[PDB]
């Protein structure tokens, strides 16, 4: 699919950090997030959803995604999540907002999540 | 895991709508949501990440997931993302804010992301 | 007006913090926000703005405000904006979604901002 | 004052849009805000607060504000409020995220709160 192709591939944010995704025809994301440095240390795992069948209108796509912030060797005890939508094209990007929790106690709750953007480029 | 047997079960949100969720040992968070009202045409997939190892301080365990708005009779263009923080004990609670992305042309972008916060109990 | 009158008093949120408000006819917003603990010296000044002629379906009152960390004897380099709805009737709440961005380098820029929700009830 | 000096005066937004403020002495912003083409009919006050004394070791400068969309002409029975940092040097600029609430009634609240960001320039 259209949504499918598009998606798929390697992406860098506006941090030069490296998002690595695959779209699935079912919906599915599936990939790796790594850090602009490219350390085998810094490379977590993500899983997403997507619309499968965006509209022909000229929007974009729909999407999302989740990392933990655990790996084989570090965890920050957080994750993040993104969501926000794929605009194809010549220079197509996926344009984002995103939360980023980490395990707190209740009484410092208030300060437990983060907020920001994020934008991408297709590297390849 | 208590992470892991803690996080698995059904969910309610404060709207009365269904979080059916299974946490893996890798960290992989997979399940359905449904509407209060338990129709099959108002079923989504859902995926998301948890922290399996959590701190052990008394902090919550981090978690997030994708639902995107499409099953096999409905596509509303858009997805959900949840990130937020589960909480043990004898009330257990999920606590979570999210972003809404709709798929929309880049002159509607500016009202394409709705946000929100949903407090879940766990039933079973 | 209806809008100036219900939104004009004290206000708890539910971390205990007291929140004095007045509402002009204008559609200004002023006063201050103070701890749970009741403590002088953590009294801040408030400004925002609220919709002065709300719609009379059943809609709230949109309003918003600010309050930047400073305060004579303390300074903790950042601002909090809430952005919600005040709801009146039997049991008056406002319902908010907050920002807090802090100041901090370009490089820490991604850690600058908190989210989250806070709700209201009217003191007596 | 530096922050005072830096963020007073006219700002354009990445959507053309326009944002005339000045800061006072005690920590109060107060201007306008009027759309990309100019029209008087678009002019919308605004007023907020932001940290008078930032840190000086790089970091930004802490504020907020807020505009509710009801003028003579036109209400939107919504607000928007804006939380962020000033960054001073050659490229000044103020980066926020914001979240707009519209009224609604309690069924339709979860559809009630757009989030986004606006990186503002200075125009002079």
């Amino acid at each position: 699919g259209s949504a499918e192709a598009g998606i798929t591939g390697t992406w860098s944010d506006q941090l030069g950090d490296t998002f690595i995704v695959t779209a699935g025809a079912d919906g599915a994301l599936t990939g790796t997030y790594e850090n602009a440095v490219g350390n085998a240390e810094s490379r977590y795992v993500l899983t997403g959803r997507y619309d499968s069948a965006p509209a022909t209108d000229g929007s974009g796509t729909a999407l999302g995604w989740t990392v933990a912030w655990k790996n084989n060797s570090k965890n920050a005890h957080s994750a993040t999540t993104w969501s926000g939508q794929y605009v194809g094209g010549a220079d197509a990007k996926i344009n984002t907002q995103w939360l980023l929790t980490s395990g707190t106690t209740n009484a410092n709750a208030w300060k437990s999540t983060l907020v920001g953007h994020d934008t991408f480029t297709k590297v390849k």
